């Protein structure tokens, strides 16, 4: 449901295919399990599974998103194995994520606070291989001629060996309730990360998902930092409005920090792509050792 553009393709699941172990999450439209799903993939493996709750209008929005879920299958996007409408409660089945949302291993691996990654904060190659493979999941959205409505480090997962995927559970409004500005009645707006042209205009396009993208960089290298969090939402708009940029974190460089400045252009036509964004991360994530120390 994040998506917007700028039946029979949906694969099954047979429900005694599903066997639920526990409760992950909850939100407001459902709750999230982790299950064992059987011949799934050539015997058994875990999965995350999507419980929608309750219901006409929400079937259709279900097997919509189902429609779309089944397009959007890349090696940076969270896979989507199927639908179990045998019945209810409906379920999505997911790949399961090991470490959770990328906002929450930020926090837990920053100075704040090991299988996949060494003792301490993350160092400069992580946190580059981190922002590296989100902006790879919005180079092919972006392709695909799909903008994202609600890019953040809280819809991005973490596996193992540290693979970062753009995927959620559809929870945020809840897990993150504070990373969202009420408005009219009951909409939630993720005012923190969006452009000017969002704010002021109500337009969000594929240069609006670079802003956000820049938005993201910054939460990557303050390990998880809400922007603007000496601010209150009033005050966060004032500043996206009046052209104030997030700072420089400790953690960021310079030439990174000059990535996210080029996102954060106010004409959005003058924002650089998210190809090329990600051809920047990427050259810096895998830069021999020699060349990345000094750099920070
Ligand atoms: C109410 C509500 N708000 C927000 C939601 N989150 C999204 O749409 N996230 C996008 C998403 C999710 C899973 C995998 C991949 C992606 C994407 F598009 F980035 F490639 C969902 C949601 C509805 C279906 C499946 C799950 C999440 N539901």
């Amino acid at each position: 449901s994040s998506l917007s553009p700028t039946d029979a393709c949906v694969h099954h699941i047979k429900r005694r295919d599903i066997v639920l172990k526990w409760e992950l999450g909850e939100g407001a439209f459902g709750k999230v399990f982790l299950a064992e799903c059987h011949n799934l993939l050539p015997d058994k493996m875990l999965v995350a599974v999507k419980a929608l709750k309750e219901s006409e209008s929400a079937r259709q929005d279900f097997q919509r998103e189902a429609e779309l879920l089944t397009m959007l299958q890349h090696q940076h996007i969270v896979r989507f194995f199927g639908v179990c409408t045998e019945g209810r409660p409906l379920l999505m089945v997911f790949e399961y994520m090991r470490h959770g949302d990328l906002n929450r291993f930020l926090r837990s691996h920053g100075p704040d606070a090991g299988e996949d990654v060494a003792p301490g904060p993350l160092g400069l190659g992580q946190l580059l291989a981190v922002a590296s493979q989100v902006a790879a999941g919005m180079v092919y959205l972006a392709g695909l001629h799909f903008v994202h409505r609600d890019l953040a480090t809280r819809n991005c997962l973490v596996g193992q060996g540290l693979v970062v995927k753009i995927g959620d559970f559809g929870m945020s409004r809840d897990i993150y309730s504070t990373d969202y500005y009420r408005v009219g009645g009951r909409t939630m707006l993720p005012i923190r990360w969006m452009p000017p042209e969002s704010i002021l205009y109500r337009k969000f396009t594929t240069e609006s998902d670079v802003w956000s993208f820049g938005v993201v960089l910054w939460e990557i290298f303050t390990y998880g930092k809400q922007p603007w969090y000496q601010l209150s939402n009033t005050e966060a708009i004032d500043c996206i409005t009046q052209g104030r940029e997030l700072e420089r974190p400790r953690a960021c460089p310079p030439e990174v920090y000059a990535i996210m400045r080029g996102c954060w252009q106010r004409e959005p036509q003058q924002r650089h792509s998210i190809k090329d964004v990600h051809a920047r991360l990427q050259a810096l994530a895998q830069a021999p050792p020699v060349y990345l120390d000094v750099l920070g």
